[PDB]
């Protein structure tokens, strides 16, 4: 079995190998990359996403989110308070202000220590989930707006034609902005490109051990667990590496830098934080290997998780017994 310790693997595809996206995902899996839940892909030196980032300041962040924490430094939840609209140029100036800017630090490890010590005492503002793309239309390789759709994959594998669409999303971050522990909707893959700015640190649990993280989460967030049998779908719970190690949960960590892709694999729980002002683009995708994970994915029916239009068909076709209850949650 390849990669039996479930380490995060880093790939350096050649320009030739960067042509065929599906083929390269399948290659990475042949080497055991999926066992980690997360892989890094460094593009060939010939490749670029677009020519420059000099002209992005006028993009609007319609609903910036202030991420307010509750709990203790290593075990906390966050809620998202809606703020007034602002442009990317306005958000960048805010990120760089004395109140929000990255503190002085020695290296990524020192910054990570500071994050976990002090995150709860601040409320950073995240521009998340903005439909759009920063890839040039002429970028032919690994262009996250030109991927094969999940609807087409389901139709190719299973024969059933379904409604829905699959587009990318932009994320504008600042120091301490946080992504809570989660898997993707319907335990899909994700791909994330860090277009510009400061790094993003990731934590990930191997898919084969995801239920260990769920059992810990039920213990640590006992009211939330009574409220919903899949409350990690709410995307609000944080658990630090120190707490994971104290509880024997297998995990790994890695820092993504500008110009790098990360892929999350089906049922790979992940969480992380941004080091300073940055911009990422991400989208969900599927392969043939996803279908069995989609059929088994948990679902939130309590009403909190509320998701896209396109999840309806995935539940309806892959999980017809759960469909009626899940849809009640959506209405
Ligand atoms: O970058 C972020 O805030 C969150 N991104 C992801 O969870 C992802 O790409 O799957
Ligand atoms: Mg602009
Ligand atoms: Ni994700
Ligand atoms: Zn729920």
């Amino acid at each position: 079995a390849q990669n039996p310790n479930c380490n995060i693997m880093i790939f350096h595809p050649t320009k030739e190998e960067f042509n065929d996206f599906d083929k390269y995902i399948a290659y990475m899996e042949s080497q055991g990359a999926h066992r980690a839940g997360l892989a890094k892909i460094i593009p060939p030196k010939e490749w670029k996403a677009r020519e420059t980032y000099d002209n992005i300041s006028e993009i609007l962040i319609a609903t910036p989110l202030q991420q307010v924490a509750s709990g203790r430094a290593g075990v906390f939840t966050q809620y998202h308070k809606k703020k007034k609209a602002m442009t990317v140029g306005e958000y960048r100036h805010l990120a760089n202000s004395k109140k929000y800017q990255t503190p002085p630090h020695q290296n990524f490890e020192d910054l990570e220590r500071k994050y976990w010590k002090n995150r709860i005492y601040n409320s950073p503002i995240y521009g998340a989930d903005i439909s759009g793309s920063l890839f040039d239309e002429n970028t032919k390789q690994w262009n996250l707006g030109h991927l094969g759709t999940i609807q087409d994959l389901l139709e190719k594998e299973c024969g059933v034609v379904i409604e829905g669409v699959n587009t990318p999303y932009l994320y504008f971050g600042m120091w301490k902005t946080t992504f809570a522990w989660h898997t993707e909707d319907m335990d899909l893959y994700s791909i994330n490109y860090l277009h510009l700015g400061e790094p993003k640190t990731w934590y990930v649990v191997p898919p084969e051990h995801g239920q260990r993280l769920e059992r810990l989460a039920r213990e640590l967030f006992p009211g939330s667990s009574r409220g919903c049998g899949a409350f990690l779908r709410h995307k609000v719970a944080l658990i630090s590496p120190t707490v994971l190690k104290e509880n024997g949960i297998p995990f790994n960590r890695i820092t993504q830098e500008a110009g790098e892709f990360m892929v999350t694999f089906p049922y790979g729980y992940h969480a992380g934080f941004n080091h300073g002002f940055n911009c990422a683009e991400a989208i969900n995708f599927a392969t043939p290997r996803w279908i069995d994970y989609g059929k088994m994915a948990s679902q939130c029916s309590c009403g909190e998780a509320r998701v896209t239009f396109s999840m309806d068909a995935f539940v309806r076709i892959l999980q017809p017994e759960r469909y009626d209850l899940w849809k009640r949650g959506q209405d």
